[PDB]
């Protein structure tokens, strides 16, 4: 079978803490002797409309921050602003800190989210960075500070820290350097994202996963040029496919014997004709949140 | 709504590898016992129809290689319990969470931590189908991976992986080694019974739709549980039990919709068809009344 699968979250659970400033509580990420958390923890509801963060942070001291790992208090001995995050230096180092990196992930790439509340991990699920720089997650009040990550050979690459839920129900946040993905800002306002597009490379990778898992109904005897595929894809609000993306599908193409442009011709037919009551890997719609890597890792190992 | 797994760390800390000869699979280390599928003692020309009692007679404590990473845990006792082995080791796991072993019922959901060579690789949510299979994602070497739920830091283990059926669905046991379904641990093509729709979860999905203001399908009528069950079986839906009605108590009180009044709404959807419910024409059946409350109200 084929499933949406997250990375095991244990290496990240051991880093989650609770951060409180006044009456605001959210989650933080404790790596070595630093706690990273959304800066708006220092704000009151009035400040949040137009918070002058540098002006508001200079008014705080180390004792303004209450950090707790479970029921154990960590003393803050330094603080600094890192774009939309705070870096709180604590007097103790986290022995559960995994080997880690901070990465800024690109649209189309996937990551696991560990949703947390009050410093306590609650759930783990997979998301993709949308082309409009939002993520389609599941987050409730108190989820700020929850992180997104990938794991490669025991090294955790942190890529997302949660801040906002837009009026449309999608989510916005920053990388671990504190820079937002997209045109969003940490002000308490209703923000809209730019128009989203479908991640073509991921729809194609998912059709290859279906072939690997014994689903070939959508295939056809036709082919297409790359440009003719891109003309149709753009008409349907799909991202264009580049030669670099065709190259990325090389391994999945050689494994299944299906030429990339032949799979494009199958997708072109699916876009023009629809699925007409049929399913691919259990789904009634074209799925675009599995990368070629997510397919290879799940089908081969 | 989306499938969300429980944070897997408490279970990752219990995963080990167990090897007999060249056959390696996963094991679960709780206190001083490692639980693993008994077929780890079989060779690649013994699995067709094994006499496990006789096969296990030729094995000793020294036949088992149990490793936490590459660190060996010495085996000091062994016994078989249904389709699992219980290997006593000389070290009590310091990472053992508070835990229970539970035999889940059809319709219930759980998280699966897919493991290979004792190393966790992925985590996803599964529902136990009425035909006693799960629609999981497993490769060679995944045997011994477990399924679980976490409630207030207590891990209730409910599944240990053993098989992939010819249809691609998966079969396994509870943590007492008893298979869910009619399956047996031997290298044979085995068929599951015809599956049905999980009635309890479709009702939970309808309540989740009502909670979100999508309530067109509600009507002014009711039904008895018996009349609903008889109509449900004609549409390949599972009959509801008294436990299923009780499980729906919290969602019924929250929306003010009596369970039998919701069954009357579902009964009309079956007999007359669908228009969308939560943005789709297809009714979702893999979110339990627990999963719905967890995503609508969320832990806090």
């Amino acid at each position: 079978g084929f499933r949406k699968m997250a990375f095991p979250s244990g290496k990240v659970e051991g880093c989650m803490v609770q951060v409180t400033c006044g009456t605001t509580t959210l989650n933080g990420l404790w790596l070595d002797d630093t706690v990273y958390c959304p800066r708006h923890v220092i704000c009151t509801a009035e400040d949040m409309l137009n918070p002058n963060y540098e002006d508001l942070l200079i008014r705080k001291s180390n004792h303004s921050f209450l950090v707790q790992a479970g029921n154990v208090q960590l003393r803050v001995i330094g603080h600094s602003m890192q774009n939309c995050l705070l870096r709180l230096k604590v007097d103790t180092s986290n022995p559960k800190t995994p080997k880690y990196k901070f990465v800024r992930i690109q649209p189309g790439q996937t990551f696991s989210v560990l949703a947390c509340y009050n410093g306590s991990p609650s759930g783990v699920y997979q998301c993709a960075m949308r082309p409009n720089h939002t993520i389609k997650g599941s987050f409730l009040n108190g989820s700020c500070g929850s992180v997104g990550f990938n794991i490669d050979y025991d090294c955790v690459s942190f890529c997302y820290m949660h801040h906002m839920e837009l009026p449309t129900g999608v989510h916005a946040g920053t990388d671990l350097e504190g820079k937002f993905y997209g045109p969003f800002v940490d002000r308490q306002t209703a923000q809209a994202a730019g128009t989203d597009t479908t991640i073509t490379l991921n729809v194609l990778a998912w059709l290859y996963a279906a072939v690997i898992n014994g689903d070939r109904w959508f295939l056809n005897r036709f082919t297409t040029t790359l440009n003719d595929f891109n003309l149709v894809a753009m008409k349907y609000n799909y991202e264009p496919l580049t030669q670099d993306h065709v190259d990325i599908l090389g391994p999945l193409s050689a494994q299944t014997g299906i030429a990339v442009l032949d799979m494009c011709a199958a997708l072109k037919e699916l876009l023009q004709n629809g699925m007409n009551g049929r399913t691919i890997l259990g789904s009634t719609i074209l799925e675009d949140e599995f990368t070629p890597f997510d397919v290879v890792r799940q089908c081969s190992g």
